[PDB]
RNA sequence: UGAAGGCCUGUUUCCUAGGCUACAUACGAGGGACCGCACCAACCACACGGGGCUCAUUCUCAGCGC
C-alpha cells in the first residue's frame, strides 16, 4: 500500500515527510516546527540557506539519503538544534570547521557514513554532546582528539569498525568524562596496550559483542580491565571455547554486576572459573555447549541473583549433558534461574541442594526423559522458597500421587503443552497449601472427579482449555469447592453435557471461557429438561464468552440478576430467533458481539435495554432484514448512536430482499415508514 | 445454509439432506425422479405414491428403509431404476420383485441380505444391471434357473464368497455378462467348469482377493476356452511368476490385464508366452527387480503398457532394465515409465521398438544429469511423437543430444535444473518439433543462434526460467516463423529491446506477466515509448498482469483488431490516455482488476465497451462523483455484461460520504 | 574503471499468521435393523491473502587514478 500523495501529512510540529522521493527542502511549511522526519528520500546535500524559513527546528531527522557534505552555516542558521540524524548516508569527510556552530547539540549520529578518517578537534564545541555514533563508517583509529573533550559524553558507540587495538594514548581525550555505555561490538581487535580503558574517567558498560576474541585475548583483556568502574560487561559472539581460574583473573580488582557469554560455544566451565567475582548479580550462559557441571564450576560466586542457562548445554546428538548433584550449593543467594531449552535427562536427588532463596524457577522443555513426575524427583527443592515454576514442552505422562508435597510456597505452577493423561484423582496437589494459579491447557486428556480440586480451596485461576475433559457432569460439581475461583477458561474441550450444579458456589467468579463445545442441546425450548441455567448466581461475572457453541436459542432467565456483565461473546452460532426482554438486566453491557450468526431482525424490545450504554458493538456478517420493520430502529441508533462500530460501512449487508442484496445497512432509508 | 420445502425441479425433485420422515406429496403428479438421497425414513408406504404415477426413476439412497412392498411396483408402473443403498434391508422375498417389469437397473449395495433362497428376479426380464456389492452374501447363488436373459452388468464386491460351484451359477446360461465383479472376496477355491456355465463372460474383476500364484494358476486353467476380454488382479499376493502361472490363458483373446499393487517381484522367463493378442497391459505399484530379454518374449502383439512405480524402491538396492529388453514389442507404440529409480539408459535399451509412438520419463531417472549425444541411440528407429522428461534434475544437454528423434512432435523438458547458454546446437535435427516446454528450470541464457535451428517450432513456454540476454539483436524469436503461444512470463525481464516479437505475425497468445518491465512504459521516456506489440495482428489474448504498469504509450494497441481478451491486473494504472483502446472492438474480456484507477470515463473505455462479454475490474478505489462515473454506473445500469461480484467489490475509496458505497448504488440523475 | 550506497519497480525464498476449502478420523444426539443423518471437534490436504529475509537494473553519489 502507499497513498504517499503529492505532500507530506504535516502533523502538529513535527513534519514527518518520509519516502515521498524528494530532491530539495519543502519551504511552505510552518516556522513552528521543531522536527523534520526527512527520512527514506534522495536527497543530495542540505543548502544551509533553505532553512532561513524556520529557525525553530528542534530535532532534525535526515536519515537514508544520499548527503555528500554539510555545512557550518547549517548550526547557525538552526539554533535551536538538539538531535540530528544522518544514518545510512554518503559522507566521506569531517573537517574541523563543520561541527563549529552547533553547541545546543546532545545527540549526534553519523551512522553508516564513510568517515574513513578524522584528524582533527572538530567535537570542541560540543560541551553538550551526550550520544555520539560512530557505530559501521569504517574507521581504524578510536581517536577523535588530541585534548580532553566531550566532557559530558555519555553515550559513546564504535561499532562495525576496522580497530585493530586501544593505544594508551589515543583514548585520552576522555579525561573527565563519565562514559555509561562505550559500545565497540565487532571490531576486530588483536592488542589492549596497558593503561588503555583506565585512562578514561568512569568507565560502567562495555560491549565487546562478535570481538573475535579468545582465552588468551581476553585474559590480557581482563588483566588491563582491573581497577575500574566497570559494571556491564558483555562476550557475546566470540571464540571464548574454554574457561579457568586466570581467565577472569583480573576481574577481582572491580565491582562487576552483569556478565554476558552467550554464543560463545563455551565448552567446559573450569573448576573455580569464577572465584574472582564477589559482586556478580546478573550472569547469562545462553546458546553455548556447557558439557558437564561439577560442585567447582561457580565456587565463589556467593553474590549472584539471577541466571540464565537457556540453551546453554551441549546437544541430543549419544552426548547428553549431565548437571551432577550439589551443583548450586554455593549461589546462597539466587532467586531466579531460566533453565530452558536443554537435554537433562532428569532431575536427580541433590540438584538443587542449597539454593535456600530460589524463587522463580523456569523449565520449558529441558528434559528429555522425565515422563513422570514422582514423590521424589522435587526432594530437591524442598528448602527453596518457590514462587513459580513453568514445566511446559517435557512431554510429561503421568504424576504420582504427593509429588508436589514438597513445593509447600509455589503460587503459580505451569503445566501446559505436555502429554497428561490420567483422572485427577485429587492427590497430585497435595501439600500445595498456597498455590495461586495452575495452568493444564493443551494436554490429552483429564477425568476429573468429584474430590479432583478438593486439595486446593485457596486456588484463583484454573485454565483447561484443549483439554478435552471428561466426567464433567457429576454431582457435587468438581469445581464446588473452589470458593476463590475468578477465571474458569473451561473452553475448547468439547463438553456434550452440563448439569447445572456446575458452577454453583463460586460466588467470586468473574471470567468465564465457554467456547468451542458443542453444548447446544442444552439450551432449548424443547427441553428434554428445563433449559439449563448453569449461570445461575455468579453476580461477579464480567466477562462471558460463549462463542462457537452451536446456540440457536438462549432461554429466558439466564441473564437475570448479572448486573456488571461488561462483555457478552455469542459469536460464531446458529442465533435467529431472540426472546423479548433477555438482556433486561445487562445495563452496565460495555461489548456486545454476535458476529458471524444468522440473525435477521434486529428489534428494540431486546437490544435496548444492552443499546442504552454500549461502547462497542460487533454484529457484522448477518442477514440482515432490510425492512424498516426488521431494522427501522437499529439503523435510526446507528445514525445517532457514538458506539465505536468497526467495519461498519462493508459487513453489514442484508442478504434480503435482493432490491437491496448488497446495500450497505447504514445506507437503509427509513423516513416513510411509520 | 437454505433447506425449506426441498428445491422441485423440472420433474427431477431433488430432496436430499432435509431430515424427512414422511414423502412429500405436494409435488405434481409430472416428476420422473425423486432425489430422496441423505434421509432418516423408516419405510416407503406403497401408497403414499398414488399421487403421482408418472414416476421413472426412484432414488431412495442412504436412508433408514428396512422394508420394500410389492404393492410399490404395481403403483408405479413406469419404473427404470432403483436404488437403495446404504440402507438397512434385511430379506429378500419371492414377492418382493414380482410386479416390477420395467426395471432395468437396481442397486441394493450396502443393505444386510445375510441370505436369498427364491427366484425372486424371475419378473425381470429388463435387468440390465445388478448390484449386491458389500450386503454380506455367502453364495453366489440368486435361483435356480436360468433367469435374468437380458442381464448385463452384475456387481457382487466386498462378500464372504468363498468358493465358485459349478452349479451355483448355471442360472446365467444365456446372459452375456459384460461386467462380474468379484472384488474383495476371500475366494480359496474355483471348482471346475466355474466359469463356462455363463453364457458369455467379457470383463472379471478380482481385485484384492487375496489370490495366490497357486490359487490363480488353478483359476486360470478353469478361465480357458471363454470368450473372457478384460481381467483385472489388482492388490493381491502374486509375488512371483512363471510360464506356468497364466498357463490356461492361451485358449483365451485376451485384450487387458491388470497386475497393479502385488508386490510383483520377479518376472520369470517367458511369463507371458501364452497371450499372443494382449493388447492392454499393466504393472504399476510393484516391485520388479529386474528385467531379462526373456521377460516379455512373446508379447508380439502388444500395443500398451505402463511401468509407473513398477520398479523397485530406491533403498542400495537400484533397479536394474538390461538391453534388449523390448526387442520383443514390435507393436507397442505407449510406453510410461513415471516414479522409478532407474540409473540411466543403456545403449539399447529401446532396440526393436519400431512403432513406439509415445513415451513419457516423468521421474524415471536418478543418475542422469546430463543428457549427451548418445543417451538416446537407443531410440534412433522409434517414430516418437512425445517425450515427457520433468522431474529428471537434469543440469544440462550436450550439442547435438536431440539428433536421433528426427520425427518428434511434442518436448516437455519442465521441472529440471537446466543452467546453461542455450548455444542452439542442442536441438540439432529436430526438424519436425512442434512443441518445446522448458517452463520451471534454474535459468538460461538465450543467443542470436539459440532458436535458429528449429523454424517449424510452434510454441513455447519459459515460464519462471529466470530468462537473461533477452534483448540482443536480432531477437532470438525473430526466425520463429511459426510461433503462436510464448509464455515468456514470470522471468523478471528488466529490458525488453522493441526488436523482439517482430515478424512473428502469426503469434495468437503472448503471456508476459511478472516481469517488472514498469520502466519501459514511460511518458519520461529515455527512449520513445516501447512498442514491441509492434505488428501482431493475429493477437487474441495478451496478459501483461502485476509488471508494476503505471502509464500505457498511446500507439501500443493501435490496429491489433482481433484481441479478445487483455489481462492488466496488478499495476498500478491510474492515468488513463484517451483513446488507448480505438482499436479494440472485438473486445470480449477485460481485467483491470487490484489497479489504482480512480475514474473511469467514455473517452477511454467507450470502444471496448461497446461489445463486452465479461469485465473483471474490482478493488479499484474509484471516484464517486458523477463527473468521474456517472457514464460507467449508467452502463452498468443498461448493459448485458457479465460483472462477477458487482454488489460488493466495487467500493469507492472517496469521498468518504461514501466511503463503502456500493457503486451501482451511485445516483446519478442530478448531474 | 572497479569498489560503496540511499530512491521507485518488482523476482525468489522463508515462515509466522490468520480466514476459507478438503480429507480421513473421533465424541455425540436422533431414528433404525440385527448399520445409514445433523452438531461438533481436532487432523491433514488443497486454493488465496498476509509477515521476514535474500536477489535483480534501473534513477543518482562520491574517492579517483590517468
Amino acid at each position: 500500500n502507499l497513498y504517499f500523495q503529492s505532500q507530506c501529512t504535516v502533523r502538529y510540529n513535527v513534519a514527518d515527510c518520509s519516502h515521498l522521493k524528494l530532491t530539495h527542502i519543502p519551504d511552505d511549511l510552518p516556522s513552528n516546527i521543531t522536527v523534520l522526519n526527512l527520512t527514506h528520500n534522495q536527497l543530495r546535500r542540505l543548502p544551509p540557506t533553505n532553512f532561513t524559513r524556520y529557525s525553530q527546528l528542534a530535532i532534525l531527522d535526515a536519515g537514508f539519503n544520499s548527503i555528500s557534505k554539510l555545512e557550518p552555516e547549517l548550526c547557525q542558521i538552526l539554533p535551536l538544534l538538539k538531535v540530528l540524524n544522518l544514518q545510512h548516508n554518503e559522507l566521506s569527510q569531517i573537517s574541523d570547521q563543520t561541527f563549529v556552530f552547533c553547541t545546543n547539540l546532545t545527540e549526534l549520529d553519523l551512522m553508516s557514513n564513510s568517515i574513513h578518517k578524522i584528524k582533527s578537534n572538530p567535537f570542541k564545541n560540543q560541551k553538550n554532546l551526550i550520544k555520539l555514533d560512530l557505530s559501521h563508517n569504517g574507521l581504524s583509529s578510536t581517536k577523535l582528539g588530541t585534548g580532553v573533550q566531550l566532557e559530558n559524553l555519555q553515550e559513546l558507540l564504535l561499532a562495525k569498525n576496522k580497530i585493530l587495538a586501544l593505544r594508551s594514548e589515543e583514548l585520552e581525550f576522555l579525561g573527565n568524562s563519565s562514559l555509561r555505555k562505550l559500545d565497540l561490538s565487532s571490531n576486530p581487535l588483536k592488542e589492549f596496550s596497558p593503561g588503555c580503558f583506565q585512562t578514561i574517567g568512569k568507565l560502567f558498560a562495555l560491549l565487546l559483542n562478535n570481538a573475535q576474541l579468545n582465552p588468551h585475548l581476553t585474559e590480557k583483556l581482563c588483566w588491563e580491565l582491573s581497577n575500574t568502574s566497570i559494571q556491564n560487561l558483555s562476550l557475546a559472539n566470540n571464540q571464548l571455547l574454554a574457561t579457568s581460574e586466570s581467565t577472569f583473573s583480573g576481574l577481582k580488582w572491580t565491582n562487576l554486576t552483569q556478565l554476558d557469554l552467550s554464543y560463545n560455544n563455551l565448552h567446559d566451565v573450569g573448576n573455580g572459573s569464577f572465584s574472582y567475582l564477589p559482586s556478580l548479580r546478573y550472569l547469562s550462559l545462553e546458546y553455548n555447549n556447557i558439557q558437564r557441571l561439577s560442585p567447582r564450576s561457580f565456587y565463589g560466586l556467593s553474590n549472584l541473583r539471577y541466571l540464565s542457562l537457556k540453551r546453554a548445554f551441549t546437544k541430543q546428538s549419544a552426548s547428553h549433558p549431565n548437571i551432577d548433584d550439589f551443583s548450586f550449593q554455593w549461589l546462597k543467594y539466587l532467586e531466579y534461574l531460566n533453565m530452558d531449552d536443554n537435554n537433562i535427562p532428569s532431575t536427580k536427588s541433590n540438584t538443587f541442594t542449597g539454593l535456600v532463596s530460589l524463587k522463580y524457577l523456569s523449565l520449558s522443555k529441558t528434559f528429555t526423559s522425565l515422563q513422570t513426575l514422582t514423590n521424589e524427583t522435587f526432594v530437591s527443592l524442598a528448602h527453596s522458597p518457590l514462587l513459580t515454576l513453568n514445566l511446559t514442552k517435557n512431554h510429561i505422562s503421568k504424576i504420582a500421587n504427593g509429588t508436589f508435597s514438597w513445593l509447600g510456597q509455589l503460587r503459580i505452577l505451569d503445566l501446559g503443552l505436555n502429554e497428561i493423561e490420567q483422572k485427577l484423582s485429587g492427590q497430585e496437589w497435595r501439600g500445595l497449601r498456597n498455590i495461586f494459579e495452575i495452568y493444564l491447557s493443551y494436554n490429552k486428556y483429564l477425568q476429573l472427579s468429584t474430590s479432583s480440586f478438593a486439595l486446593v480451596p485457596s486456588l484463583q485461576r484454573l485454565m483447561l482449555r484443549r483439554v478435552a475433559l471428561k466426567n464433567v457432569d457429576i454431582s457435587p460439581s468438581p469445581f464446588r469447592p473452589l470458593r476463590n475461583l475468578t477465571i474458569l477458561d473451561l473452553s475448547n474441550n468439547n463438553i456434550a453435557n452440563i448439569n447445572e450444579d456446575l458452577l454453583e458456589g463460586l460466588e467470586n467468579l468473574e471470567i468465564l471461557d465457554f467456547q468451542h463445545n458443542n453444548l447446544a442441546r442444552l439450551w432449548k425450548r424443547a427441553n428434554p429438561g428445563g433449559p439449563v441455567n448453569f449461570l445461575k448466581g455468579l453476580s461477579h461475572l464480567h466477562i462471558l464468552n460463549l462463542e462457537s457453541n452451536g446456540l440457536d436459542e438462549i432461554p429466558v432467565g439466564v441473564f437475570k440478576n448479572l448486573f456488571e456483565l461488561k462483555s457478552i461473546n455469542l459469536g460464531l452460532n446458529n442465533l435467529n430467533k431472540l426472546e423479548p426482554f433477555i438482556f433486561d438486566d445487562q445495563t452496565s453491557l460495555r461489548s456486545l458481539n454476535l458476529q458471524k450468526n444468522l440473525i435477521t431482525s434486529v428489534e428494540k424490545d431486546v437490544f435496548g435495554p444492552p443499546f442504552q450504554n454500549l461502547n462497542s458493538l460487533d454484529m457484522r456478517f448477518n442477514p440482515f432484514d432490510c425492512t424498516c420493520e426488521s431494522i427501522s430502529w437499529f439503523v435510526n441508533w446507528i445514525n445517532q448512536t457514538h458506539t465505536n462500530i468497526s467495519e461498519l460501512s462493508t459487513h453489514y449487508l442484508c442478504n434480503t430482499p435482493h432490491h437491496y442484496y448488497g446495500f450497505p445497512l447504514k445506507l437503509f432509508d427509513t423516513s416513510s415508514c411509520k
